[PDB]
This record gives C-alpha cells, sequence and structure tokens, in this order.
C-alpha cells in the first residue's frame, strides 16, 4: 500500500526537520541573494576571515578552517544520530549494528547534506551566518588547500538533482541502513528496513518529481560518489596526522574513523 509509504516519507521528513536545524530550503533562501532577510557575510581572503569573527560568533588560518569544520562535522554527527533513532526499526537493532550503521554512515550523509549549503562559489558556514567562498578555500597551503575541492565537485553534480528537505530525509535513511557495512551481526533486519525505506524513497521521487525520468536510479548511483569521498578524504587526514603532530582530532571523529 502506498498510503504506508507516504506515510512514512511523512514521518521520515517531520523527524528531519526537527533533527536538522538548517534545512537546505534555508541554506537557498540565504545562498540565492533575493531573500534579503538576512545576508551572509562572505569570507575571501585573509582579511574578510578576521573581520567574520567581527560579524558571525567565531595559530594558521588553515588551522582555525580544519577544526571549524571538524567541530560542524561533531555537531552533524549528534543530528544525524538523534535523526537515525527515529527511522522506525532503528533502535530495535543489535546495538553493535546500530553503532556500525552510523560509524559507516555519519559521513556519507555529512557530504550529502553539505552539498545543500554549497553552490559551485563557496559554502555556507556558521548556519548561514557566513560564506566562505571556494577559492579562498582551495588557497589554503598544502595539504589544507585539497581538503574542500572534491566535496563542491560532488555538490555541483549533486545539486543538479533538484533534491529538496523531503527527498533527502528517506535518502539520508536509505544511507545509514545499508546492510554492506564491514562488521554487522545481524544484516537481515537491516535489510528489511532499507527495502521499505527504498520503496518510500522510489515512490517520493515519482510522486515529487514526475517529470525526471530514473531520479530514483540516478540518486542510488550518487552513492558510489559518497563513498568515494571518504575514501579520499581517509587519506587526506593520515596526511595531516603525520605534518601536523601538533594537531589534534576530535575524539568522536577519531573513533569514527577506521580507514580501510
Ligand atoms: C568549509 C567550512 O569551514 C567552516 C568553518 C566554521 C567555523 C569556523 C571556521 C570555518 N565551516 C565549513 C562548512 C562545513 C565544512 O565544509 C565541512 C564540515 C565537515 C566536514 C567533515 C569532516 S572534516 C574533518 O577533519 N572531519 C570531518 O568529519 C567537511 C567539511
Amino acid at each position: 500500500e502506498s498510503a504506508d509509504l507516504r506515510a512514512l516519507a511523512k514521518h521520515l521528513y517531520d523527524s528531519y526537520i526537527k533533527s536538522f536545524p538548517l534545512t537546505k530550503a534555508k541554506a537557498r533562501a540565504i545562498l540565492t541573494g533575493k531573500t534579503t532577510d538576512k545576508s551572509p557575510f562572505v569570507i575571501y581572503d585573509m582579511n574578510s576571515l578576521m573581520m567574520g569573527e567581527d560579524k558571525i560568533k567565531f595559530k594558521e588560518v588553515a588551522i582555525r578552517i580544519f577544526q571549524g569544520c571538524q567541530f560542524r562535522s561533531v555537531e552533524a554527527v549528534q543530528e544525524i544520530t538523534e535523526y537515525a533513532k527515529s527511522i522506525p526499526g532503528f533502535v530495535n537493532l543489535d546495538l553493535n549494528d546500530q553503532v556500525t550503521l552510523l560509524k559507516y554512515g555519519v559521513h556519507e550523509i555529512i557530504y550529502t547534506m553539505l552539498a545543500s549549503l554549497m553552490n559551485k562559489d563557496g559554502v555556507l558556514i556558521s548556519e548561514g551566518q557566513g560564506f566562505m567562498t571556494r577559492e579562498f578555500l582551495k588557497s589554503l597551503r598544502k595539504p589544507f588547500g585539497d581538503f574542500m575541492e572534491p566535496k563542491f565537485e560532488f555538490a555541483v553534480k549533486f545539486n543538479a538533482l533538484e533534491l529538496d528537505d523531503s527527498d533527502l530525509a528517506i535518502f539520508i535513511a536509505v544511507i545509514i541502513l545499508s546492510g554492506d557495512r564491514p562488521g554487522l551481526l545481524n544484516v537481515k533486519p537491516i535489510e528489511d528496513i532499507q527495502d521499505n525505506l527504498l520503496q518510500a524513497l522510489e515512490l517520493q521521487l515519482k510522486l515529487n518529481h514526475p517529470e525526471s525520468s530514473q531520479l530514483f536510479a540516478k540518486l542510488l548511483q550518487k552513492m558510489t560518489d559518497l563513498r568515494q569521498i571518504v575514501t579520499e578524504h581517509v587519506q587526506l587526514l593520515q596526511v595531516i596526522k603525520k605534518t601536523e603532530t601538533d594537531m589534534s582530532l576530535h575524539p568522536l571523529l577519531q573513533e569514527i574513523y577506521k580507514d580501510l
């Protein structure tokens, strides 16, 4: 029954709005500078960065940025975990599997949702109060200048799908309930949940984007781009650990990160 699938879509969208304070709808309102209810402050060089603290609520500059990214990721992990517990069936899973599903799903979600905050010229920061240009980030000293480029490239393509928050809420639930994560103890109940989530996403895209042929398939193919961003980023962090011997990765992020 599609009524049951529409009910699940509504439930997940409701829970997404409650869990993620900065939605895509709000990010696009900020970025499309027609909606000038509150415009962001734009950080494009070293002096604009230095004035950003004077307006936004805010040791090398590449480092200070890198820690802002980590801190935002820690906050995102907390939001995703709260979202995860609303996915019907998730909290009834073996706790070791719950932990495993979050450990591998969190970064794929973070870059999915980071795309909502991006256009081809930069990224919103600090709850949309700021905008950091892609050029400025690319100008950071090695290896920090290479950190953000594959995210922008992913986002440009991902954003061409024109998903909205109600689509993304189900897609993110599909990502979390992936039965193919390493170390899972009971794959079958995870797969049963993901099958129902996939039926829901499929109907959602049909109803919400009836003119977008094979959007469902094109979205599922994006899960390949996501896994590739994660791998690249893990290697980039290993270079950081060896050159930045005075730099600390947040312990929550440290725990999530386990290579291979
Ligand atoms: C580019 C930028 O700068 C700032 C900022 C904020 C406050 C002060 C100064 C700068 N906010 C952003 C936007 C979000 C950012 O683009 C991002 C967030 C998380 C991950 C995921 C990572 S990064 C890691 O080391 N571990 C992770 O899990 C990647 C990128």
